[PDB]
């Protein structure tokens, strides 16, 4: 459920606003709650016609669609008024398109966060939930160093404003498994097409969790986060050598795997905490919480004392996680629908 | 010099802008082109205090000083009329300042440097050398993160002029000895003052320089680099174990060491260039070249083509340099006029 | 062709910006004119995901993709810069999403045409031609609204500016047939399910015109406009109880017909041209050319000096042009590839 | 009165602003307010010489005189601060004007209008009435069709606001009889210099209404619209060629009538209510009131679901209401002291 074990809230007269309403996570999580006795699940993005497509689909009355763009404080506020939650999803998560346009990733990731802040602040919003990526921990490329940027203004405003005014958290996770474009769907095509895997280097690690391991995340921010905290699902990868050899073996098929080498803006593995943040962070069981340090403004943590827990620390990343075995990636293969689907198909 | 073996140009009719030179490099940058044949040096920041002290101190009619802030267009605009070099060194630039405040040192240091270099553009300045840090190299603060931002706009700004309108490139360096509240003169301090040395974690490293290594760096980028270019100086580093053990050797001193533990904010060690980097970089010697990649917006290289030099490569980073020794540490310390005035008086 | 008979250009140089370039038409203009000599064409639109899509279909090294957006003249700028044509597609188009939102409409539409023109004009573009609709024509609905004004932007900033330095004009056009969400998908998709035909009132009328017949128009526009024209393609138009009979009998299918009545926001028909443009337009054959007026700001053109032409003329409108029979629709239906592989499918 | 039959409200604690305050009809409101228990009139503009004839032609301690812009939201913000009732009567509203500088017609009427709005409702204004003009229904100029669009803008802020917070509504009107430079001053102006009448198309028709009418109009609305409603008063027309005659007649003057045509910009006859508004209104007697459809965003009234009572209406136009004789003309022309004067002078 959407509320904590021993708890009760009923959502019945609560108003939900999803910025990027319309795109993987919006909808995942929106299909989520119209699950539930929300009064009201808006949809903000800029796109008209994602949105025609959605109310089509859903024709569900709770469901109401807002044009507006997070870079825009005027239109953030239409959106935002009388609002009690708020799942900021707006921003641009491409690497390629962040690593060459990275003013509008500035814009629309770290501005854009701050105008959704500010407003939802303005207009007693209970509760917003950032979401954020592992690209965002150790960065290296514009998108992930916007992520990483975000994530410090939402920490540094939880700090000036009270909780029981607003409460400001976001999450951090790994891997979408078949996200649109990404490794699985790419490697299913080319089983299909009977064309070579282009392995990028098979020894590179990525977390690996569902999109709706992702929507519980979420969830569970939504129901524990305290402000300030990023919020972490614990969660197991696989080298990309592996994930091949679990989709051939899967499809029945012996296309041959060409390494075409580590692309730029990647990394050979992925961090979900770094050494500072896993110091710091407490075990919630299948997820880390991160407290926002220094809530009094306490520059002396920064310069004059320091803590011998972060040096006797190490980072948490996709290398020292439970690397899956090619079995255990076939079994988490097989929970999906579009594998599924697919490997009936073939 | 400021020009290439096998050059002249004499800058008899050029004008050098320096944000932010009002500042320890701006001022170290600042003296050494007034070593020069250059028409006229403007210094442009906020602070009128800071102006009038160094106007008095130079009496020079080659020193200009304008009032104004990178923040503002229309205020950059105004000094940037006639300029042909920029040496773009205005940021903020401390730790915990860029933590609580993350949105200023967005403002500062990423919107700041594109509205210098879109008037830089707009002005037909030959060429912008931005400065950057070893904090922005997979970085963990909100200070190195904003600088790691501020290099992807930089670089792609480089992608979309040419380079013989404006040329755009920027410098990355390590550690500057005794800087201002910078270990060396607290260690220094505390030995005057019979205090025990606060060591945070005694086998972190950091990359070490002097100042004037850090203007040569800028000099080499003013001369040499590409637009596009991170140019980065090869350095070695110290443990702050035997940094302190050098400092109380010198000073012929026995305060105790006491060990106060890793502060927020802090990595055990710096990164210079990143894998991804150190695979591209050319050396030149001294210094190592990153040329800007995929200068045509060539998606594909984050996509579709990858690099096995990439997966073949690793950081260039403080513990993979030399790391110096304590009688090395000890010769490096000596030649700064700080040590040795310090030492003498003691 | 692209170039009027007697001319040739070769486009062996040139640069083609489409604003909204990832939407229908910028699609169908685009793949125009990668059918040409066109050194480049830059997708500018907000999307990173329909941008990722297209590029991966076409892998023609021609095609760039630039993020950004009409809204911020910044954003624009970057991709205006050496640019010789642009065709300004970027719009919020939707009927419902406009009259609930209108001042993202204004913002978009309005605010967002004045940014383009205003930097085709710094970047010496040589032609822009802005797309527009006969929903623009004595408009009831904010989209059209939004899109009336547009054109009176963009003609007054045509009376401002020298032809030489930048041409400004556009093209309105009608109803495009099987549009995503139009009604030829949505009566199919009622055939095909055995639904009844949903019809909003028979006697209503609209343009008729193929996807193919918009980009003709454009590229009129590009070769044959002066600056300040509207050019509109003439079309025959079918009334919704005809349209709907022109399908059933091509599906040889007996779903029953349901009159829901007058949508808000719609026409009994629509208007291409206004009395007093109708007075003021030469007929180019298939096309009419609407020449801005008063070039000069004559004042008294709308104060003490009148036209007679205007007076004795009346609008153009899709009751007035060849209403097309049954069988003149179904012909027509079938020159769309999107009617035929339904059919065959049926 | 200023108060419905059976209420009384006491205007004794009461804060009235109006925008564009200087002008004919703020100047005939304000006057009428005069008339009444009002605490204090605000006369909000940005013409200081105007503001100064008004204050001491009438020294009343209830004046104020706000400098400010309908443009500026803190300039706004300033005379807005403890209002209750706000008159949005600032605009560009002469149709040349508009045509060539429509760019100032979307900043004053639309983003104007977006600011006022914004302002009264975070002030907690009780009501905000807003002017617009028969020129914005089924608009052919600029003028028209940025007040169609202020329109759209303020009856959208009405479904997202509730009313008990702040109402927002509107008045239309058709053209007020003597205007400064409107057709009546101008023939008698020829009247009295033995020049002939300019006629531009003597079957055109007008709605003809008084200055005093037009206040009535915006007093009927102040006590009764709902909020998002649009307020039309019923009204008379005439024919160009008629009310010449009228004049003509009345001065006991031969003047020959010259045609010159119809001018840019102009329409036949105007619109009131279009087909769709006259479908939804309510007749309230000498007024009709056309409510805002869709108050919950109902985007399924725009595409699935239709209204047969808009199929059946037609629009309230100048050419369908009552055309009145010469007679009449003249008897209406009489009730005018503007008239009278001139005719008892002549
Ligand atoms: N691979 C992953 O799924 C993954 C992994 C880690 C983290 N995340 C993060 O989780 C969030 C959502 O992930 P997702 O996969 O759902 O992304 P997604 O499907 O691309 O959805 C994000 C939505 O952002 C909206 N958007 C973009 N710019 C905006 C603006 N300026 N104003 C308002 N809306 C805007 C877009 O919708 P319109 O086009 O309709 O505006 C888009 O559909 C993002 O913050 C992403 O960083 C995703
Ligand atoms: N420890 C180091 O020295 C070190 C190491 C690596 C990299 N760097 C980088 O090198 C650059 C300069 O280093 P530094 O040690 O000379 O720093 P610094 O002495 O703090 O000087 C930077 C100057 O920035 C100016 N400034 C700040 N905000 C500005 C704005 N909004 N507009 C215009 N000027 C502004 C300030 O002068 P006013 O108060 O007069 O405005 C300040 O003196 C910075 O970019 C820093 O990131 C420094
Ligand atoms: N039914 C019709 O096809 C029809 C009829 C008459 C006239 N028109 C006009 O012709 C033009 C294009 O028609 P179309 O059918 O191709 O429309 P469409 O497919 O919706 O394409 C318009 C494109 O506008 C882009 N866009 C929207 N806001 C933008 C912004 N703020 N900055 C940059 N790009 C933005 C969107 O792409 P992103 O989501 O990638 O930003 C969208 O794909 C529009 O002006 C429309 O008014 C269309
Ligand atoms: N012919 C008509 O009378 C007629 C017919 C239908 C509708 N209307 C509408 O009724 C309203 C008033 O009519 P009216 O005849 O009284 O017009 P008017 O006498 O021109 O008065 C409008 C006032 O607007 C003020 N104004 C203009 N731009 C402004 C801004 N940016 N900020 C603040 N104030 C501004 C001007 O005063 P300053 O120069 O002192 O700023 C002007 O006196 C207008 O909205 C008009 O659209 C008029
Ligand atoms: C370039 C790009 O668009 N990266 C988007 C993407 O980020 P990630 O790179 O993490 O995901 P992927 O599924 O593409 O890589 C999975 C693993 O397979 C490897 N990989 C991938 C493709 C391939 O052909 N071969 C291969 O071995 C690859 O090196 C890696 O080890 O997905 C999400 C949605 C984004 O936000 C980014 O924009
Ligand atoms: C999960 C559980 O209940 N185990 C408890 C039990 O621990 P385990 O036997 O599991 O071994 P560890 O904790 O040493 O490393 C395991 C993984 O965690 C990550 N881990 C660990 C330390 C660190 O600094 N960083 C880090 O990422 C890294 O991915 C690494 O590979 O004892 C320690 C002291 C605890 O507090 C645990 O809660
Ligand atoms: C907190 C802060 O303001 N950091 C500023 C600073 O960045 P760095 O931390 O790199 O420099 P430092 O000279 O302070 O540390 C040197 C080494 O000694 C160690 N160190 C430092 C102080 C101490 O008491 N003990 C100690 O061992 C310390 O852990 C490290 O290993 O200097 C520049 C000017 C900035 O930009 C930052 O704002
Ligand atoms: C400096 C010179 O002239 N040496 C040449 C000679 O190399 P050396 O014998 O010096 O050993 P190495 O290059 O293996 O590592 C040295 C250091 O560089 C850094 N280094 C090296 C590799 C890398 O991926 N990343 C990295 O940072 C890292 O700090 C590491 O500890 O041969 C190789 C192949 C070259 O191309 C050199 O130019
Ligand atoms: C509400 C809406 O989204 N209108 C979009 C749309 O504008 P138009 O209304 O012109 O197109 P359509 O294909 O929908 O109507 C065709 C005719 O069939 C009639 N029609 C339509 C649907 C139906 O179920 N029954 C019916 O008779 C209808 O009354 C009309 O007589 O299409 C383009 C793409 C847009 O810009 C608008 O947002
Ligand atoms: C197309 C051609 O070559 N015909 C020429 C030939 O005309 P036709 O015999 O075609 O009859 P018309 O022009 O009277 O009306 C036809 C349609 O046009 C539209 N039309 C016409 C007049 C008008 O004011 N508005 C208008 O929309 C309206 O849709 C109407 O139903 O003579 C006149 C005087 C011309 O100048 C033409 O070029
Ligand atoms: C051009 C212009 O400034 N139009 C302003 C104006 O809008 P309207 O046109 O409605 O008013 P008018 O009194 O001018 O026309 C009355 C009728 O007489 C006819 N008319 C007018 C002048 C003439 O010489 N002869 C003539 O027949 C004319 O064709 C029409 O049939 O008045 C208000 C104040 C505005 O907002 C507009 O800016
Ligand atoms: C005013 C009154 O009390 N008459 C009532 C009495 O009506 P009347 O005998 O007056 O004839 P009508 O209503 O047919 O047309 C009159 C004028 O209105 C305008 N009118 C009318 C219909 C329309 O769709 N649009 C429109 O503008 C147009 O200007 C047209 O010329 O019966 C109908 C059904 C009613 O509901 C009335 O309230
Ligand atoms: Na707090
Ligand atoms: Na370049
Ligand atoms: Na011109
Ligand atoms: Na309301």
């Amino acid at each position: 459920g959407l509320v904590p074990r021993g708890s009760a809230m009923g959502f019945d007269d609560k108003i939900l606003l999803i910025t990027g309403g319309t795109g993987s996570f919006g909808n995942a999580v929106m299909k989520r709650f119209l699950d539930s006795n929300i009064k009201e699940i808006r949809i903000f993005s800029r796109d008209e016609k994602k949105q025609d497509d959605i109310r089509k689909k859903y024709n569900n009355s709770k469901l109401k669609f807002y044009i507006g763009d997070v870079r825009d404080s005027q239109s953030v506020e239409t959106a935002m008024r009388d609002v009690d939650y708020v799942f900021h999803a707006a921003a641009l998560k491409q690497v390629p398109s962040c690593e060459f346009f990275p003013v509008e990733a500035v814009k629309t990731n770290i501005i854009g966060t701050e105008n959704v802040l500010q407003s939802a602040i303005h207009q007693n919003v209970k509760k917003v939930i950032c979401l954020s990526t592992d690209k965002a921990a150790y960065p290296i490329n514009a998108m992930g160093i916007s992520k990483a940027m975000m994530e410090k203004v939402f920490v540094a405003k939880s700090r000036n404003i009270r909780s029981e005014q607003t409460l400001i958290c976001g999450t951090r996770y790994g891997n979408v498994m078949a996200s649109r474009g990404s490794v699985i769907p790419l490697f299913i095509d080319k089983i299909k097409a009977g064309e070579p895997l282009t392995i990028t280097d098979p020894d590179m690690t990525r977390f690996l969790m569902s999109l709706e391991d992702a929507v519980e995340l979420v969830v569970h921010a939504f129901k524990h986060a305290e402000t300030g905290d990023i919020m972490v699902q614990k969660a197991p990868s696989s080298t990309v050598g592996d994930l091949a050899t679990a989709l051939l073996e899967l499809f029945e098929a012996d296309n041959a795997i060409e390494i075409i080498g580590t692309r730029h803006g990647e990394k050979k593995a992925e961090t979900l905490l770094t050494r500072e943040e896993y110091a710091q962070c407490e075990d919630m069981g299948d997820y880390f919480r991160v407290p926002a340090d220094s809530r009094d403004l306490n520059y002396s943590n920064y310069v004059e004392t320091g803590n011998e827990k972060i040096t006797q620390s190490y980072e948490y990343n996709s290398d020292n996680t439970h690397i899956l075995t090619v079995e255990e990636i076939k079994e988490k293969l097989l929970t999906l629908e579009y594998v599924r689907n697919e490997l009936n198909d073939y």
